């Protein structure tokens, strides 16, 4: 089921970003698009789907690849990428 049902449409999840730290390399639209919200403290942010979260993000950090990584079993990583795409990164 989903975590956070109120973060499930892009637009609710951009929003969380408006005091998204300038200075991280990481987009918001890159972020929102993969699932991710801001939590409001640093730059961590959290899947709505599958409650997975991460922080810390470097310049080239790709959110759907990390999101494959991470959480490999996450239903709205594999509606949206593919399980075909989890597999590919989970096997490098
Ligand atoms: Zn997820």
């Amino acid at each position: 089921s989903i975590s956070n049902l109120s973060m499930q449409t892009h637009a609710a999840r951009m929003r969380t970003f408006m005091y998204w730290p300038s200075s991280v390399p990481v987009q918001p639209e890159q972020l929102a698009s993969a699932g991710f919200y801001y939590v409001g403290r640093n730059d961590d942010v959290k899947c709505f789907c599958c409650d997975g979260g991460l922080r810390c993000w470097e310049s080239g950090d790709d959110p759907w690849v990390e999101h494959a990584k991470w959480f490999p079993r996450c239903e709205f990583l594999i509606r949206m990428k593919g399980q075909e795409f989890v597999d590919e990164i989970q096997g490098r």
